[PDB]
């Protein structure tokens, strides 16, 4: 499966993978961070070799920021709402403002 | 604190010793540019400590943009146009808004 893409999954599963509980967790190996981390930026590695470096970089954030909050949303149930999403609001319009000038 | 500013950094430090080294006659070895990403990541940890993990990724998007634009342009060009004023202004408006947070 493409690079880029799985570039993109690498961190938004890597992230939701960190967010286990204090708890017991199934099929969670403590070594899990670690192996995600080199195999993200093994990755962004064939990604910035076959791909435009700016491109991928813009679409990689582009994607990412909508993937994880729809995500985070939709089935983790979090707020939108708080104060430093509002704040966080400001940066991804105006993020988005100079991707439609590149 | 200063972790996620290191953090960020320490991802730009390992960047520009990467692109510092090319050749192999040079004294620099690889494992130090290595160990630089490393306490990227460990840097990362220390901030998700007392910090949760989209606000720290918000703020890294914030730089990040500007990132992408420095490695997009290269040297620097003319001033900037009012849209992008404005895209720019909007990034520091949210980082103003979170570094303001209590
Ligand atoms: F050109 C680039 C583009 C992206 C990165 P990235 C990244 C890329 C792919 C991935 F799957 C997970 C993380 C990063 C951050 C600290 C490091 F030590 C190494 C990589 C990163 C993480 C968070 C963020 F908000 C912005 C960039 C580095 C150089």
């Amino acid at each position: 499966y493409i690079y880029l893409g799985g570039a993109i999954l690498a961190e938004v599963i890597g992230t939701t993978l960190m967010k286990f509980s204090e708890g017991f967790t199934r099929l969670w190996p403590s070594v899990g961070t670690i192996i995600c981390y080199c195999a993200s930026f093994w990755l962004l590695a064939q990604t910035l070799a076959y791909i435009p470096t700016g491109i991928a970089y813009a679409i990689w954030v582009g994607v990412g920021i909508v993937l994880i909050s729809l995500l985070s949303w939709g089935f983790f149930g979090q707020r939108l709402d708080l104060p430093a999403i509002i704040g966080m609001m400001l940066i991804c319009a105006g993020v988005l403002i100079i991707n439609l000038l590149s």
